[PDB]
């Protein structure tokens, strides 16, 4: 079987990698002004619906192709979505929207054992982003793999919260503390990238994607086999789990300086190693338009002692360094702009090993 | 749970029942126009994109209320899809569509234990079927069942035998033998009708409609537990299993005497008990939209002694008299139009039973 992963560190054997081409800005909608920094509003309320600047893409599609070569001399198997149009405007009977990018595979799939897991999304301009990995996933279907797509939800009005202090309000902390984010409990929804796997035992954050529901959807999707745990940190935005506790080891994980988890304690009494990061090194001028400066730690593992870092990131290559981690420096500068970094720009689709308890 | 369902008899205590309002002829593509009947083809082509008759839908509701009133008396719990106009137009980025309705549950839903799953679907005007069931389906899933969506096609035109040997040919009979119909290999797709269920073994069809695909992709999810078996039948215009071959109890089963099953002896050696029921005495004058005239054995078990038949088909009530089976006669002659009998129109979410095998 093509398809088999059980954990972020294992020697990688297969990987599909995100594509830049025909990437195009969202429309101006409240989640997607609830991620935004103050800072990039313009270019959104101006922006929407048109691509996003083809000069810069054009950089990023250098820095992909790229890393791809990396990948291929690793000795790892590459696949890559389909090449579509995202400026196309769709309309589903609850919503009208022009769509996204298929940048971020991690965003989207999540491999658990021999089963490939399409997340339902929770962005309007998201919802036929899986179209651009059908290929991709219908090979590995016929080559023996599960398939498995979560409920897509309608995404209607409901699933959104119209009046959640977007604009700058930071009690959005205090709301955060309570589990409530910019999307209801009104259906399941969910971005992969929100789970992060160690074997049997998958965590999972409630963020301005994934919601209780979501979430609940996946524990009981994966029950018995597989247990998913929720885990919270400090963050008045959260999206995704892997630029803020990046488990990269057998009982090591990368824990975001600004972003502690409330739920630690776990991790120090299973004997588990706690590494916090240097700062970013990137410019406050570069556009990082989806996203904070954290990518650095979005840190991709090739296997247990092999990790492919930005090249630009020496702090965090000297962190690895010490530790007896053989650092592949590849540089994603522009890519990044996009709102990822290599954990982010892929999605593991084989890794060689067996199913596992670390937690235990 | 609410829900629980291993097979098609045992005593029946919630089901879901559809609506016939804001029912909209579908546009005359490829598909439609390989299950509409010569006769209907004006209607099609010139009804398409605008709603059934007002007239007979009038009726139809009326009959479906009855048809609740009763169950209800019955002592079954009866659940309704919500309200949706299915004239919307639609356009996902692959076609563009008007809806058809939720009439039939059967066509979309199926139980497997405790388990709901949403069939993906082949038509294009039924894209968004799901949408009316939600609002049911949230709520089992809060009081503990399962929910599984099979994936959804992109419903391109690579689906689609664009050279099929629609308009009349007859030796359409000879791809059917050839296991080839209107819809190709390109992506999974079904009907959650041309499934059928008897405990650990559920057989399944390949129809216009559910591609090999799709089977192996049931297959393949219910496995190890159900054991889902292809059986074919000699039918020019498969669509549904369910008023060809449907099972009524135990080892007992209705064969459609104009579609007999290639695969008859697995059931004589397993000991079942094979009926043909008499002929439909619909009249011809009745518009049958959607079907073909074997309505009349598309029959509801709310136990294994009593059958939800047809007020006007005589002959099949006859049949289940001598047989010592509770005939509980409904008129749906004017629900009949929109294309289901009991079994179609219905879908049972919770029937009193165990998981067993009757094959063996
Ligand atoms: N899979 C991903 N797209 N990960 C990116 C995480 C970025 C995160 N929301 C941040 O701003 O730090
Ligand atoms: N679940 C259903 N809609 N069943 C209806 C089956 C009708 C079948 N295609 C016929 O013409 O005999």
């Amino acid at each position: 079987c093509p398809v088999s992963s059980y954990n972020e560190w294992d020697p990688l054997e297969e990987v599909i990698v995100g594509r830049a081409e025909n990437a195009c800005v969202p429309p101006f909608t409240i989640e997607v002004k609830a991620n935004t920094y103050e800072k990039y509003w313009p270019f959104y309320q101006k922006q929407g619906g048109h691509y996003f600047p083809k000069d810069h893409l054009k950089k990023a599609v250098a820095e992909i192709e790229e890393m791809c070569n990396i990948l291929k001399t690793e000795g790892v198997t590459v696949r890559r979505p389909d090449p579509i149009d995202w400026s196309l405007k769709y309309k589903t009977p609850d919503f009208e929207s022009t769509g996204l990018y298929s940048a971020m595979p991690r965003d989207i799939l999540i491999v658990v054992g021999n089963e490939i897991i399409e997340a339902p999304m929770a962005w309007r301009s998201r919802f036929f982003e899986y179209r651009a990995y059908r290929s991709i996933i219908k090979d590995y279907f016929h080559r023996g793999a599960k398939w498995t797509t979560a409920p897509k939800p309608t995404m209607a009005d409901e699933l959104y919260n119209q009046d959640y202090p977007i604009h700058s309000v930071e009690d959005r902390h205090k709301l955060a503390a309570q589990g409530k984010f910019v999307t209801t409990e009104f259906e399941p929804c969910f971005d992969a990238a929100d789970f992060i796997r160690a074997g049997r035992d998958i965590f999972a954050q409630r963020s301005q994607v994934t919601n209780y529901l979501g979430i609940e959807w996946m524990r009981r999707h994966l029950a018995p086999d597989y247990r998913v745990h929720i885990i919270s940190f400090k963050d008045p935005n959260p999206m995704h789990i892997d630029a803020t506790f990046n488990i990269i080891g057998p009982g090591i994980v990368l824990s975001n300086p600004d972003r502690p988890c409330h739920q630690i304690d776990l991790f120090k009494k299973a004997g588990w190693t706690i590494i916090t990061p240097p700062t970013p090194i990137i410019p406050d001028d570069h556009p990082l338009w989806m996203s904070s400066k954290w990518l650095s730690m979005n840190v991709l593992m090739l296997d247990e002692k092999r990790v492919m870092v930005d090249a630009n990131e020496v702090p965090i290559q000297k962190m690895f360094e010490k530790l007896g981690i053989t650092t592949i420096k590849v540089n994603i500068r522009n890519a990044n702009s996009l709102g990822g970094g290599f954990h982010a720009w892929t999605c593991d689709v084989r890794r060689r090993g067996t199913l596992q308890s670390y937690l235990d």
